[PDB]
C-alpha cells in the first residue's frame, strides 16, 4: 500500500555584481543653444536650455558589470533588482578672475518622465570654459549611443576605466527646450528647479540619494520556449477560444496641436517570442510581453550635477559669463537577478519551459530609445 | 402616515443527482503506436505513447444522471458544483506465464491540460492480450464520442447498466505523442511519471482520490432573455456609449515552428444571446460569456489506471511483453446545481430575467472537444 | 410544493410510484362555490 515515485519540474537562481566608478560633471553653462528646424520652410526653431546635470546610464547594463565575461552565459536570465548610491564631494575649481565663492551641489532622481526636457547635448565649447555652445542630438544614435563608455577594448590606450579606479566625465548633459520661433504665442519653460536639490556643501558633502529600481520586466537574454505537439505537419498550428476582451497588441499612441496636448491614436500588433536581449536598456518593459497580458510601463533615470559658480562682478544688464569646477562623484552599483535551468522535454537543448513560457513580441520588432521626449515613457 | 405596498423580482433554488458506476482499466501496454501523417509529401508521424490511464466523463453530465429523466426540465439551470471519488481495489489477474508479482495501481487528475498528449486511443489489439497496436483518433468525433457510454435504450440488450449496478471497461485512454520523422532534430516526450501515483495496494487499496470541481459557467440549458421597448418597430434596436476599452470578443489564438512556440494570434466576433446547451461538455465557459465581460477560462480531467505487470525473463534486450490486470475502480457522484423561475413581464411565458440577462455567445457558433491537444484549454 | 420525483431512467419527464397521484371520479364531476354551499360545493 505504499507510494513510490517522485519527480519534478524547475530549478531556479541568484547572483550580484559590484562596480565602482569615478565620474565628473561641470558647471556648465545654464544657457540657451537655439537650434533651427528646417521643414519646406524653415521655422519653429528648438531653444535647448543646458543644465549643470548629468546622467548614469543606471538603465543600461555595462553600468553593472563585466564587459564579456559578465555579459555572459545567462540565456534567459533577467535582473529583477539593482540600484547605486553616487556619494560625491567637494567641487574642483580652478582659475585658468574669481577667487572663492559658495559652490551649490545637486542631482536629482530620472525626473527625465516628469521633465518634457531631455538628457541629449554633449555639446562643444568657448573661450569662457563650462560654455555649452553646440550640443549635438544624442538620440536617435542606440547601442552606439552609451558604446564608447563601454571602455570601462582593441585600443589599450584608454586605460580600462575601471580595474584601474580611474575618474571618468560624462558626456551626456540634461536640458529642457522649447520650441518657439513663428510667433510669440509661446509659453515658457517648465519648473525644472521645482525638481531638484541644491546644498552648500561645506566640504565633502559625503554620500548623495542611492538610487533603486525594480525593473518589471529586467530580461536581457533570449528566453526558453516550449514544445507544442498534438496535431501535426512540421510545425504545427492550434487556435483556441477565449473571452477577450482584447488581448494586448503592444497597443500605444499620442499626437499634439501648437505645443498643446490633444491627440492620441493607438496601433495594435501581434504577439510572438523574442528571440533577443550586449549591453542594451535593461528596462525592457516596453515591447516585452510574457504571455499574454495588460501593462502600461514606466521607467526611471538619476544624475548628478554640481551647479554652476557664476562669476558677474560689477558688469550690470545682459550678462552671463561662468567659473570651472570639476567635481568627483563617486558611484557604485549592485545588479541583482535570475538565473536558469528550466529543462523540459529529455533530448532537446539547451533550456525550455512550458506554453505559458517566455515573454511574446511586436512580430516587426520595435525598439525605443530615451535621450529624447518621455511624456510618460521611451518615445 | 403608514406604508402598505410589498413586491418582488426573483426566485431561485437547489438540487443534485447521486451516481454510483463501476469501471474497468487495463495494463494497457505501454508502447508506441505510431501513425503516418502525409501531406502533398508524406512525413511527420506522429507517436503516441500508450498509458493504462483511463478517463472518466467527469467533465460530462450523463455520469451524473438519469438520462431523460434527468436532462430534463430545469431551463436555464446551471450546475455550480459536482465531485467525485473513485475508491478502488486490487487487480484481477489472469494467466490466460507468471504466477505473482507487485501490481501497483494509480490515478492523475486532468493533467490533460498541463500533459500535451490527449485521452484519444481506445484502438486495437493483439496476440498478447492488454497490448494497444492501432488507436483510433477518439476527437473530433461532440456527441457521439462519449455517447454510447450513455447506454446506462431502444435496444433493453445492453442491460442498462446502472439501476443494475454492473461493472464496466472504459474505452478511452491516454497517451501521449510526439511529430518525429523528417530528420532527428526533434526532443523526446513529457516526463508522465512526474504528474501520477503509483502505489504497491496490498490488497484493497480502497478509496483513492476526491475529485471536485466548481465549473465556472456550468450552464447546461438555453437561458432566459429579457424584453426591451422604448423605441419601436417589430424589434427595435437601440446602441448606447461605454468607456472600453475592448469589450470582450470571444478573443482567441496561437501557433508554432517545428515543435517550438513561437507565434499567437487573436481573431475577434461579436455577443448575442445563446440559445442551446443532451449531455455535452458541462465545462461550458470557454464559448460563454454572461453580459459583457473579460475571462480567460480552463477546465480539469480525472482518470484512474493499474499500471502495468510486464512479464520479462530471462529473456534480454529489445523487450515488452505484458500481463493482463482487470481492476474494479468505484466510481460515483455528486452533481449540484441552480434551478429558475425569474420570470418578469407577467404576460410573457415561460421565463425572463432582465436586459443585464443571459450569456452572449460567438455569432457563428463554434464550440470546442477535448479529447485532442489542450495547451491551456479546448484546442 | 414543486417536483422532479423522477423513476424510470428513460421515461419522461416526472414518474412516480404504483402508490402514486390522486385518482378522481371517471366521468369527471367538478364542483362550483357562488350558489348553495350547506358544508361543501353543491
Amino acid at each position: 500500500i505504499p507510494i513510490p515515485r517522485p519527480i519534478t519540474t524547475p530549478h531556479n537562481n541568484f547572483i550580484i555584481f559590484n562596480k565602482v566608478h569615478r565620474f565628473l560633471t561641470y558647471g556648465l553653462a545654464n544657457v540657451v543653444i537655439p537650434i533651427t528646424r528646417t521643414v519646406n520652410d524653415v521655422t519653429y526653431v528648438d531653444n535647448f536650455v543646458i543644465t549643470s546635470l548629468g546622467r548614469l546610464p543606471v538603465d543600461r547594463p555595462f553600468l553593472y558589470m563585466n564587459p564579456n565575461e559578465f555579459a555572459q552565459l545567462p540565456p534567459g536570465s533577467c535582473i529583477e533588482e539593482c540600484n547605486v548610491r553616487v556619494t560625491a564631494f567637494t567641487p574642483r575649481i580652478a582659475f585658468q578672475a574669481t577667487l572663492n565663492q559658495n559652490q551649490f551641489i545637486l542631482h536629482a532622481t530620472g525626473l527625465n518622465i516628469k521633465t518634457q526636457g531631455v538628457d541629449v547635448r554633449p555639446k562643444e565649447f568657448q573661450a569662457n570654459e563650462p560654455m555649452v555652445v553646440s550640443s549635438i542630438d544624442e538620440l536617435g544614435a542606440d547601442e552606439n549611443l552609451f558604446e564608447d563608455y563601454v571602455k570601462e577594448k582593441s585600443v589599450p590606450n584608454h586605460v580600462p576605466r575601471h580595474q584601474f579606479g580611474i575618474p571618468y566625465p560624462l558626456k551626456n548633459y540634461f536640458a529642457l527646450v522649447l520650441q518657439q520661433n513663428g510667433t510669440a504665442d509661446n509659453p515658457g519653460y517648465e519648473c525644472l528647479q521645482s525638481h531638484v536639490n541644491e546644498i552648500r556643501c561645506n566640504g565633502p558633502p559625503g554620500e548623495i540619494v542611492e538610487y533603486n529600481y525594480k525593473p518589471q520586466l529586467g530580461l536581457i537574454k533570449k528566453a526558453i520556449p516550449a514544445v507544442y505537439t498534438g496535431v501535426p505537419s512540421a510545425v504545427g498550428g492550434n487556435s483556441t477560444l477565449s473571452c477577450p476582451a482584447g488581448a494586448g497588441n503592444s497597443q500605444y499612441r499620442t499626437a499634439d496641436f501648437t505645443m498643446t496636448n490633444n491627440l492620441r491614436g493607438d496601433s495594435e500588433t501581434f504577439k510572438d517570442t523574442v528571440v533577443s536581449n550586449w549591453t542594451i536598456a535593461t528596462q525592457i518593459e516596453k515591447s516585452q510581453i510574457l504571455h499574454a497580458g495588460a501593462f502600461p510601463s514606466y521607467t526611471p533615470r538619476a544624475q548628478p550635477s554640481l551647479h554652476i559658480g557664476v562669476k558677474p562682478v560689477h558688469a550690470l544688464t545682459t550678462a552671463n559669463l561662468d567659473d570651472n569646477l570639476n567635481n568627483a562623484n563617486f558611484t557604485d552599483t549592485q545588479a541583482y537577478f535570475i538565473v536558469e535551468a528550466a529543462c523540459k522535454v529529455r533530448l532537446q537543448y539547451p533550456s525550455i519551459r512550458p506554453l505559458f513560457n517566455g515573454p511574446n513580441t511586436i512580430p516587426d520588432n520595435q525598439i525605443y530609445s530615451s535621450s529624447t521626449l518621455q511624456y510618460t515613457h521611451a518615445v
